[PDB]
């Protein structure tokens, strides 16, 4: 997270780490029931050195804060037991960019590890809507990831100011997020995080998916998220939530 605070403990209990074997942390995802997370399709593609595709490979931290404390009481630890890439993930246009965890083992709620509320399928949030954003990635567009979680505040732009902004690149899927003049906005090692929305009664629910952005932070260049709403039937389907 580019331009954002240190987050207080505790303060976004649904953020989780994911950690890919021998590699530290690699994206964020979201706590949404007991046995499963929401991220980003783009974190488990594999290469030719290292299968992100293997729901083996990986680890998940749930109340974490400080990536040097990850044996911190209530910090929770979690193997997968699969890793469901939505079907029209396109790693080229990124369109569909978005993936659902499962947890080896239940995960335990408590003060510091609780879900984010998923927004029905007619949810729309609004342009200009005040949205956050938290990560342990990189806190400047060539800089290093952050120790202690990160929040930044941003708003939801109107997607045709999206579209234009980045010519022949967004779809229906994406929805920009952040400001046009940058100064905040998620960054590298924040994929798959998600965005939180206080909604009408204080509660928070999640508003899309940490998925790209040209740089970070940049003038002209939001952070381009995946939309949560158009999701809840498909989420439904696989994992009963
Ligand atoms: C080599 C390619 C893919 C690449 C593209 C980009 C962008 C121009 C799209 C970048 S980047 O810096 O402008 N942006 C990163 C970091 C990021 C991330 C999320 C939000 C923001 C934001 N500013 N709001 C920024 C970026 O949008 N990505 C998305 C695409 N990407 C991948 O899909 C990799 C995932 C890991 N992997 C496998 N598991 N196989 C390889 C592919 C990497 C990060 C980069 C960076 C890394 C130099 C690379």
């Amino acid at each position: 997270v580019v331009g954002g605070t240190d987050a207080d403990e505790g303060e976004w209990p649904w953020q989780v780490s994911l950690h890919a074997l021998g590699q530290g942390h690699i994206c964020g995802a979201s706590l949404i029931s007991p046995n499963w997370l929401v991220s980003a399709a783009h974190c488990y593609i594999d290469d030719r050195g290292f299968r992100y595709s293997d729901p083996t490979q990986w680890t998940a931290f749930l109340g974490l804060h400080d990536q040097s404390q990850r044996s911190a009481p209530g910090v929770q630890e979690r193997r997968l037991k699969r890793i469901i890439s939505h079907p029209f993930f396109n790693d080229f246009t990124f369109d569909y960019d978005i993936a659902l965890l499962e947890l080896e083992k239940p995960a335990e709620y408590s003060s510091m590890v609780r879900p984010i509320c998923l927004p029905d399928a007619s949810h729309v949030f609004p342009a200009g809507k005040a949205i956050w954003v938290t990560g342990w990635g990189h806190t400047q567009y060539g800089g290093t990831g952050a120790l202690i979680l990160q929040k930044g505040e941003i708003r939801v732009i109107n997607q045709t100011t999206c579209e234009n902004l980045l010519p022949q690149q967004i779809t229906p899927r994406m929805m920009c997020v952040g400001f046009l003049s940058g100064g905040v906005d998620s960054c590298q090692g924040d994929s798959g995080g998600p965005l939180s929305s206080v909604e009408a009664d204080g509660r928070i629910f999640q508003a899309g998916v940490v998925s790209w952005g040209d740089g970070c932070a940049q003038r002209n260049k939001p952070g381009v998220y995946t939309r949560l709403p158009l999701f809840r039937d498909w989420i439904k389907e696989n994992t009963g939530v």
